[PDB]
């Protein structure tokens, strides 16, 4: 696709280099402070990913398809790139500074009451709903939508974004299993439509309203699983949900994907609880 330098392109020497923000199999990101990245006279920090033809081309990759979705409040948003010949490419994003929101919510457990609340917990699915809408939106599908995947930025907002690490310093929590987060369609025929991001949602869902917890305690993801999940067994209740949120969950889990809400729907009826729980006498 195009690239805009006008509207993207970034002076390097207006990013001064920060810590690591980690390195997977390819890509490394750091945080940086960038002078005058939004125009106005501010330092602002920034996330900033880095880098064969093969790597090169899947960082201008990710740069296109967020210049592609373009910008939405949740969802992560470019704010430039360095592209030029002469230094790295670079594809700088906005920083959140809360990491991602499974390990937030794990966090918080003994800070959570009816602190954490409901109103914080619904407002978190009601975002993730309304950046899923948006890129539903632009005709993306998320394909591993799942509270690692979200990051917590100031003033509780959040934001979608989208095997490496030394066995000596991995920890619970710092890997989870895709498998758990995939529709049955998904799982059984590899078919990702934006109607199995739904189903995904689900179970971000279950995350959320169990304060981060693993999905399927206990169970062993098999075959087994698989044939079970076909015939209509779902998960129970999280400990921290409402009603109306597991019911939303078990819809969210319909086998039929075209009988499952759409992230529209999912952003009406959310606002609708949300507003609900905010309400006088
Ligand atoms: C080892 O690999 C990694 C290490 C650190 C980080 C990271 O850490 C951060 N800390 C704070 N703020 C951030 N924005 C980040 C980021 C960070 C860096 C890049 C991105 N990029 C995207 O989300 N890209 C993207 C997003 C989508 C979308 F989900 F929005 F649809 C689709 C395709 C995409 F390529 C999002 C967050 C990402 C990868």
């Amino acid at each position: 696709l195009p690239y805009d330098a006008s509207k993207w392109e970034f002076p390097r020497d207006r990013l001064k280099l920060g810590k690591p923000l980690g390195r997977g199999a390819f890509g490394q990101v750091i945080e940086a402070d960038a002078f005058g990245i939004d125009k106005t006279a501010t330092c602002r920090t920034v996330a900033v990913k880095m880098l064969t033809h093969s790597e090169h081309r899947a960082l201008m990759s990710e740069l296109k398809i967020l210049i592609h979705i373009g910008h939405h409040l949740n969802v992560v948003n470019l704010l430039g790139a360095c592209t030029k010949p002469g230094g790295p490419l670079m594809v700088i994003v906005e920083f959140c500074k809360f990491g991602n929101l499974s390990t937030y919510l794990r966090s918080k457990r003994n800070e959570f009451v009816p602190f954490l609340t409901l109103e914080h917990l619904i407002c978190y699915s009601f975002q993730v709903a309304k950046g899923m809408e948006f890129l539903a939106s632009r005709k993306c599908i998320h394909r591993d939508l799942a509270a690692r995947n979200i990051l917590l930025s100031e003033k509780n907002v959040v934001k979608i974004c989208d095997i490496y690490k030394d066995p000596d310093y991995v920890r619970k929590g710092d890997a989870r299993l895709p498998l758990k987060w995939m529709a049955p369609e998904t799982i059984f025929d590899r078919v990702y439509t934006i109607q199995s991001d739904v189903w995904s949602f689900g179970v971000l869902l279950w995350e959320i309203f169990s304060l981060g917890a693993s999905p399927y305690p206990g169970v062993k993801i098999d075959e087994e699983f698989c044939r079970r999940l076909k015939e209509g067994t779902r998960m129970r209740a999280p400990d921290y949900t409402t009603p109306e949120m597991y019911q939303t969950m078990l819809d969210c889990w319909h086998g039929e994907p075209s009988q499952r809400p759409t992230f529209s729907e999912l952003v009406e009826h959310l606002g609708n609880l949300l507003q609900a729980n905010a309400q006088q006498d």
